């Protein structure tokens, strides 16, 4: 089977809920994103033969979200383009998906990615039918289509107290996780090791210039002497989850460009990366909080890896328990795990996460002059999408 | 490179707007296709490995579509799942994607298709910005993100409009294609060669028994002697699209089953057709409409055919106005083109019709002992996509 390489990689900074970002639409994240990717490598936009874009809350974004990504980002008009939403997998997905394009044969280049503005998503009314008698209601969409279990209708909050139950998990753990997230974010940054990967947004003003959002700015949302005192947001009795040490609402966007062998090498590229293999997974939907430590297994299987080859790993943090939970399963090392921080200290734009984590875990091995890493994330309905990469030194 | 066979492949009948099926949610009409793809060959669940839905309008269905369809068909909560946005291509794109998924090694058995209920899309507004002082909009969810282009802010029957300036097609002959399209339907469902794909819709009451919905039933509400008068709705003056030369808004779905050649083999399952080749392309997104005659000849190449190899084509029906021009400029014979019908008559919910042209294609071919077929669909921001498949006698 032919060969995947990553030859570029980048991602917007995240902002928080209602904040830095919340007047810039999903698919211009995404056209920044492209575009970054882009830009890192001089390559000519007519070479992409087809935009992937993970996206889960796609109401109101306007027509074609993803071609709205690429065209903006200055793709040509005869660039086709796909959405994709398998939930917070969503970005992960669409780098697999892209993988398969290539090993399928059909093309030599392709960009792969994620966007999500939960900021922008609208409220829901029925407006086609009428009530004759009685009060109406508008269903927030956030929590209608990205944060509420279908079978349960109760939040994904609920499911990782129901995680902390089953595993043991206390809300003393889950807080130094949280903390350890947030510690490990801010000494990044310090150390420039998100520099290489993050592409700033320019935000135009309504006088003067541009705004230049470039750092990430969830990290700096926390009050350290508060967490242990904060109150449990899912459960009144005995609960364990706050809104420290689970993630955030937030916005932004990420993408890669993959290409094969031949074309990387007519194009004089240096890829960043291969990708080995790559897996889905799905339980039941309670227990997606767990479904990345079955993905990760089935990667590993097919790379002919065991899980001590894997030098670091990225596994996205929708709650410190679900951090939590899929070390202990899979007796992963805390100290190989989320190295530069995670969704709990950084956010977690939904459609963006998935491929977001692929572009740090690149740079943390090369951080580390380490050789495989394995990135893996949950998602809504029960499932989880891992991948294996190899850094190309 | 594997070949990659179609073992299944149904559809539910199409409900026109706000008709029949519009209290049947898009991921149940999408659970209905897809367990009636299962049953057709007596098929295991579990080994179903992925499934990818088209679904352009994804608002208000709640947390993970395509997991609420598959999960309602009765496959397992072990079967990973993801939704697809291309928007009118998505059905297609679906079994593209699944097809590369089988190419690339990953899978041996996935189901494809696309699912959509136009008449619940809801209204979108801002909730979470108040606005202190003014009127507030809530915007149509199908005009916004299904009908509406963004570059142009113009509808897409203003895109069609363009269409029959530029290629000479006339008010005239855009009806006699609707005409022919509606008698077309009527006499394919009455000698019963829709009976093989169709599978019907249980609608639970109120109080009794369910309606058994197994009909189409757009292409009964038409007015032949009416057509001549209607008014041109895109545009008041030297018009050519109406209400009746162009498409509706419906719901439906629609399925196909896809395996390796070992899968099918192992359990004893005769394919119905091979998949031979597909394509993408796209052009300036004002000519969507022409797009599927650029796909075309990019899957035909692939597939080391020319277009004289072909015996019947589905070309999907958005307007009256895109059939003929297609048909046009490709040279096509019309007597070979949509023999059984199209949506001017049969109706368009966005995210099936793409994989439904394929179900109806693989029943034109064995009703007409025939051997290489195409399907080729437009969509908007200026894409199409296009499938070449071999009937299997
Ligand atoms: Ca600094
Ligand atoms: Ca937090
Ligand atoms: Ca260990
Ligand atoms: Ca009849
Ligand atoms: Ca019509
Ligand atoms: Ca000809
Ligand atoms: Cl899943
Ligand atoms: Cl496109």
């Amino acid at each position: 089977m032919k060969e995947v390489f990553i030859v570029s990689a980048v991602r917007t900074p995240m902002g928080s809920f209602m904040g830095s970002l919340s007047g810039v639409p999903a698919t211009q994240l995404g056209a920044v994103a492209i575009k970054g990717a882009l830009d890192k490598i001089n390559l000519n936009p007519a070479e992409i033969q087809d935009v992937y874009m993970g996206n889960v809350l796609q109401a109101g974004e306007g027509q074609a979200p993803a071609k709205q990504a690429a065209l903006g980002a200055g793709l040509p008009n005869t660039t086709p383009t796909t959405a994709v939403n398998k939930v917070c997998a969503s970005g992960m997905k669409a780098v697999m998906m892209a993988a398969q394009a290539v090993k399928a044969g059909d093309v030599e280049a392709i960009v792969a990615g994620g966007m999500e503005n939960m900021s922008q998503v609208p409220h829901y009314i029925d407006g086609r039918n009428g009530v004759k008698l009685g009060d109406i209601k508008l269903q927030d969409g956030l929590l209608k289509d990205g944060l509420t279990d279908v079978y349960s209708k109760q939040h994904m909050g609920n499911c990782a107290e129901l995680c902390a139950k089953e595993y043991n998990i206390t809300r003393e753990e889950q807080d130094a996780f949280a903390i350890q997230s947030y510690e490990r974010s801010a000494k990044a940054w310090s150390e420039g090791k998100f520099k290489e990967e993050v592409v700033p947004v320019s935000i135009p003003q309504r006088k003067g210039e541009p705004i230049i959002f470039a750092e990430d700015e969830e990290y700096k949302n926390v009050k350290f002497d508060r967490i242990p005192t904060l109150p449990t947001v899912f459960q009144k009795e005995n609960g364990t989850v706050t809104a420290a040490n689970a993630s955030t609402l937030n916005d932004g966007a990420s993408a890669l460009v993959l290409m094969s062998k031949e074309k990387m090498e007519s194009l004089g590229l240096k890829p960043l990366a291969k990708i080995v293999s790559y897996a889905d997974a799905a339980q039941a939907p309670e227990w997606f909080t767990t479904a990345p430590a079955k993905a990760l297994p089935i990667a590993l299987a097919k790379a002919n890896l065991t899980i001590n080859d894997i030098d670091f790993f990225e596994f996205n943090e929708a709650f410190s328990v679900v951090g939590l939970a899929n070390n202990k399963i899979l007796g992963l090392d805390a100290a190989k795990v989320n190295v530069n921080g995670g969704a709990v200290a950084l956010g977690h734009p939904l459609g963006s996460s998935g491929s977001r984590i692929i572009v740090t875990l690149i740079n943390v091995l090369k951080q580390n002059n380490a050789k495989y890493g394995a990135a893996a994330i949950c998602n809504g309905g029960g499932g989880a999408s891992a991948i294996v990469i190899e850094n190309i030194k």
